[PDB]
């Protein structure tokens, strides 16, 4: 079972990425690899802010 075949220019659902909430590193091909929060694309949804938020 080969593998490695996920590019996504910029329009295609790009998977979330490791740490999209938080992703301290960026390249210019990494946001074509990787979604992030923010983005049209962006689907991790990992736990950010459940319903911690009324202060
Ligand atoms: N908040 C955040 N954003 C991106 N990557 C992050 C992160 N918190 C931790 N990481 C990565 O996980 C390990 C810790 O187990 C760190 O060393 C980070 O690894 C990065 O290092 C690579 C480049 O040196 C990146 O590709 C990423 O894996
Ligand atoms: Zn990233």
């Amino acid at each position: 079972g080969p593998l490695g075949s996920g590019s996504e220019g910029n329009k295609v659902k790009r998977t979330s990425c490791m740490y999209g909430a938080n992703c301290y590193r960026k390249n210019p091909v990494h946001f074509q690899h990787f979604s992030h929060p923010g983005d049209s694309d962006y689907g991790g949804v990992q736990i950010v802010g459940q319903d911690e938020t009324d202060d």
